[PDB]
Parts: C-alpha cells; sequence; structure tokens
C-alpha cells in the first residue's frame, strides 16, 4: 500500500542546550537565601549581597539579585565594585537602569539619543544618563526640551526642573526654562481640565514659541480626546502647527479622535506625522490601510493591510488578513516536539532549576516561589532558537506549568504551534460554567489566557484574584446574587463559576454586547458605558478608543484570543470584524 503513503518526512531539530545542572537540593538552598539578599541590597548590606551570590548557581535569582544590586551600587558611585560585577552579567540579562549606569560611568553618552525620546518617567540611572548627556551637550536641543514638557505634563516636576538646568536654562533662571515651567498654568494634570485652559492659551499664545504652543495645545487635545470630546479634541489638535513635538501618547490619541469622527483624511495625515516605531505598528499600519481604502487608495490599502497582517497573532494582524479575504488559520506549520528531545529540555541545568522551582511551589503552597520559577524559565529559554522554544514549551505544559508553555510557543516569528499559543486546560469545567449561562466559550478562554495565562492562583497587585481575576470586592457581590461564599473566589470552579457568570451579567446590563461586556469586565460597567457614543460606533473603534490603555490593550487581547480559540474549537467561523460588530449608541 497505497497512494496516500506517500507523506514527506517534516523535523524540528533535537538540539537542546546542556548546561551543568545542580541538585534541586542546592536550587532550594538558593532560593532560601533569594528574599534575604534582596533585603540586603534594600538596606545597603553590601557584604550580605557579595556573599550570597559567591556561590550563587548561574541562575535568574543570582542575576535578579545582582542587577538590583547594581542599581544600589550605582546609585551610590561604588564604581570598582560595580564594574566588576556589571561583567558578571549575561548581556541579554542587564536591567535598563543598570546598563545606563555603567555607560554614564565611562562617560559614554551612545544611548542618550534614543533615551531622550521618551518623555515619561524613566529610572533614575537613565534620567541621570540624560541629564549629564545634557550638561555636556550632548543632547538633540528639540528632543531633550520635548523631554522636559513631557515631564511637567506627566507630574515629573523634579526630573523636569533637573533637566532644564542641565539643559543650563534652570526653571529659576528667568530664561526659557522658567517660560516652560510657568506653562503648568496650562498644562498642569488639572490645570488642563480647566473650563477656561483653551482661552488662557489663546491669550498667551503670541508670547510662546513654535514648540511650546504646539506642545500645551497638544495637552490640551489630548485631555479632550481621553474624555471622548472629540469635536473639542479635533479643534485644539487641529491648533498643532509641529505635530512632532507631541508626545507619543498625545499624537496617538489626535489619531484616536480622528478615528472615532470618521476623519479619513484627517487620520492619514496624523498617520505620517508619527515617529516610524508608531506607523509600523500593527494599529497604524491597520486604520492607515483603512483610511486609504475609505479614500479610494485601493492598491495602497492592499499593501498596508499586507503589512499589518505580518505582524503575526494579533488583533489588528487578524483584521488585516480578513480585508484580504484571508480567515484565521489554527493548524500548526511544525510537527510536534519529539518526546525524546521533550525529555533531554528538562535535562538542561537552567531549565531544571525552573522545573524544581515550580514543582515545590505546587507541592508547598508558595505563590512567591512559583513567580521566581517563571523567572527562571524566561532566563533559562533566553536567546533559544524557535525549535528550542517549541521543544521548551512542550517541556512545560507537560509538566502543567501552563503559563510558561504559552510564553516559549509565543516568542517565536515563524514556526507556529497554535495548540500551546492558545492552550485550553480545564476543559471538564470551563465548557459546563460558559454552557450554563449561555456564554461562548471561546471568549470564556481568551478572557482567561489574558487574565492569568491559566495559572490557578494569580494575583494582581490590586488583588484580583484566580484564573479570571475577578476582585475581592466583586465576589463578594456576585456571592450575595448567587448563592455563594465570598472565599470560593479562591477555589478554581469557584473562580470560573463567579467569572462566567459575571460575564454574563455584565452583558446583561450593557446592551448585551460582548465587546462592551469585555470592558465592563475589566473597568466596570460604568465606564464601559460612559465610553459609549451618541450614535453606533463599529467595534473595533469602540476599542481603540478606549481612555484607560490597560482596558483598551485588554479588550484587543481577549477578541484576538477569542478568535483563536474559536477556530481551535471548530465553531462555525465568526471572522474577528463580526465578533467585534456594532457597540450601541447610549
Amino acid at each position: 500500500k497505497t497512494p496516500a503513503d506517500n507523506i514527506e518526512t517534516a523535523d524540528l531539530s533535537a538540539s537542546v542546550p546542556t548546561r551543568p545542572a545542580e541538585p534541586e537540593r542546592k536550587t532550594l538552598a538558593d532560593y532560601g537565601g533569594y528574599p534575604s539578599a534582596l533585603d540586603a541590597v534594600k538596606q545597603k548590606n553590601d557584604a550580605a549581597v557579595a556573599a550570597y551570590l559567591e556561590n550563587a548557581g548561574d541562575s535568574a535569582m543570582a542575576e535578579n539579585v545582582r542587577n538590583e544590586w547594581l542599581k544600589s551600587l550605582g546609585a551610590r558611585r561604588q564604581w570598582t565594585l560595580f564594574a566588576q560585577e556589571y561583567a558578571k552579567l549575561e548581556p541579554a540579562g542587564r536591567a535598563q537602569e543598570v546598563e545606563c549606569y555603567a555607560d554614564s560611568s565611562r562617560n559614554d553618552y551612545t544611548r542618550a539619543a534614543e533615551l531622550v525620546k521618551n518623555t515619561g518617567k524613566l529610572p533614575s540611572g537613565c534620567t541621570k544618563l540624560l541629564e549629564q548627556a545634557a550638561a555636556s551637550g550632548l543632547l538633540d536641543g528639540n528632543d531633550a526640551w520635548r523631554r522636559v514638557r513631557g515631564l511637567l505634563a506627566g507630574r515629573q516636576t523634579t526630573d523636569a526642573r533637573n533637566l532644564a538646568a542641565a539643559l543650563g536654562s534652570p526653571f529659576d533662571g528667568g530664561t526659557q526654562g522658567s517660560r516652560e515651567y510657568a506653562l503648568l498654568n496650562v498644562i498642569g494634570k488639572e490645570a488642563r481640565k480647566s473650563p477656561n485652559a483653551a482661552a488662557l492659551l489663546s491669550e498667551m499664545e503670541s508670547g510662546l514659541s513654535l514648540e511650546q504652543r504646539s506642545f500645551a495645545w497638544g495637552v490640551l487635545g489630548h485631555y479632550q480626546s481621553q474624555n471622548l470630546n472629540v469635536p473639542a479634541a479635533l479643534d485644539y489638535y487641529g491648533k498643532v502647527a509641529d505635530r512632532r513635538q507631541l508626545t507619543d501618547d498625545q499624537i496617538e490619541w489626535y489619531a484616536r479622535a480622528a478615528l472615532r469622527a470618521r476623519r479619513w483624511d484627517e487620520l492619514a495625515s496624523v498617520i505620517s506625522h508619527m515617529p516610524e516605531k508608531l506607523q509600523k505598528s500593527p494599529t497604524w499600519l491597520y486604520w492607515l490601510a483603512r483610511s486609504r481604502a475609505a479614500t479610494g487608495n485601493t492598491q495602497e490599502a492592499e499593501k498596508l493591510y499586507k503589512q499589518a497582517a505580518a505582524t503575526g497573532r494579533n488583533f489588528y494582524a487578524v483584521l488585516a488578513g480578513e480585508e484580504l479575504g484571508r480567515k484565521i488559520d489554527t493548524r500548526n506549520n511544525v510537527p510536534d516536539a519529539g518526546k525524546n528531545s521533550v525529555r533531554r529540555m528538562a535535562e538542561d541545568g537552567a531549565v531544571k532549576r525552573a522545573l524544581v522551582l515550580f514543582q515545590n511551589s505546587q507541592s508547598a503552597g508558595d505563590a512567591k516561589m512559583r513567580r521566581q520559577a517563571q523567572a527562571e524559565w524566561r532566563f533559562a529559554t533566553r536567546g533559544f532558537d524557535e525549535d528550542k522554544l517549541l521543544t521548551a514549551a512542550q517541556t512545560a505544559f507537560d509538566h502543567g506549568f501552563y503559563d510558561m508553555a504559552v510564553n516559549s510557543a509565543e516568542r517565536t516569528d515563524r514556526k507556529l504551534n497554535y495548540t500551546l499559543r492558545y492552550i485550553s486546560p480545564f476543559k471538564d469545567t470551563v465548557i459546563r460554567h460558559a454552557q450554563n449561562v449561555n456564554v461562548d466559550p471561546a471568549w470564556v478562554y481568551g478572557l482567561i489566557r489574558q487574565e492569568s495565562r491559566f495559572v490557578i492562583g494569580a494575583q494582581s497587585r490590586v488583588g484580583a484574584q484566580g484564573l479570571m481575576q475577578v476582585m475581592p470586592a466583586t465576589a463578594r457581590e456576585i456571592a450575595g446574587k448567587i448563592g455563594m461564599d465570598a472565599a470560593q473566589l479562591y477555589t478554581a470552579d469557584g473562580n470560573i463559576r463567579m467569572g462566567t457568570w459575571y460575564m454574563a451579567d455584565t452583558k446583561r446590563r450593557l446592551q448585551n454586547n460582548e465587546v462592551l461586556a469585555t470592558a465592563g469586565y475589566n473597568a466596570g460597567p460604568g465606564r464601559a458605558r460612559r465610553w459609549q457614543a451618541d450614535t453606533p460606533l463599529e467595534g473595533a473603534v469602540y476599542a481603540e478608543t478606549i481612555p484607560f490603555s490597560e482596558t483598551r490593550d485588554y479588550v484587543k487581547k481577549v477578541m484576538a484570543n477569542a478568535a483563536y480559540y474559536a477556530a481551535l474549537f471548530g465553531a462555525p467561523h465568526i471572522p474577528l470584524k463580526q465578533r467585534m460588530g456594532i457597540v450601541p449608541a447610549r
């Protein structure tokens, strides 16, 4: 037999790392002293930190302590010890602030030209690198003063004051810096919301430089845009003479206002003034392609859709694919990892160290230890080629380290295993609870993937708990409605029951719309409703124009996830543009 047997071979590489392994006892002994070494850094007990590191294995625990130690040594100008320890880090493992201290200690301001384009808070070592560059005349002036303005508008007044002084124009100097600081009367956190801010600015405008006027109108346009007063935003942003003076968040909020008003030509113009990095983002490739399509620049729209689709597994890549007639396909383009390579990957010393802390975190119920096991896994799989990442993904999955299976599989660019990118454990529980309140299980899996990456004891710093990241205050509300005890939040079954019921309850309170329910699950229903317009909005326009960055990213990632899960589950096909639909007017 038979012509159907004539099937080609396919292979992932069996090559795995063979880094020296240490006994479990050693891993647990080094974890035993890890929190105390971090406390030693905070207490500036350098001899205690050196003692922890002296016989530590080559682990993320060591790398984390050594990076934290170097931030402290750099702050204290202990450069000889700093240089000795900096050289022990792998380059890929060096923290940003530690690189900045290292280069500023050598008077090397190479990194300042890109750092100074940032308009927000940077770590102290990086803030100081820019101050030193400024005082030596090694910064671009246009970019430096843009950063001073950025820091003023972000309530980083000390950092703005320090940078203006390093530029030679201090806030108390009666020159440019004093004029930039005075502009807080318009650009201050609260001042910019004054009903008189635009009037004040129009009155003072003739006394401002082109750059100061352009940035101040940007500040007022950004506040209006993010407050979803689209016509005011467009009025204020239209007064910006040089759009490149804007911060990245200001220019993206100008594009968002033009998008929400369906001003396609204006949106195309703003996208053209953005930094190249923003232009090449999936969001702006996709929305520029939409603008070209709308304005009858048809071939150019197809070109940009192809660019957006090439960006990978994300909301806008999937929507761009659909405009090209291409539906999501979740068939893998690689074989499964071989079992012998899976076994050998687990013998690698850095992979073993992560699996030892994970397994011990499970047996001892130690959530701090599970967080360090994640850090070990990231350190161990850093720099792996795609075949090794797919092999390590399967290794993690077999051991039940579900988040790390997804972390390794999603790190590839070309070789795609959708079953490890979009894992779906717990179907004997999640599908039942979703069916019981009539909600789409692909949508519930997509939410879980984003909320907890399938970690059953996940806990955000605000206290959101478990697989579905429900807040304790919400669990107590839900418990009072559906006859549960609030502490059921902390069990996987109760957490799935509460989260799925709360998706359905939130959807019922938000015009039964899944985009609004996904926003309201994260931000509350009051906010999701406030963000509706008095006209209908295309779902992707509502999503992109959500004022809170955390919820805007959340809604897109949950919905893209759901589209992948729906294809894996074999549900009748729903295009992502259909899943986003139309958000109703309020």
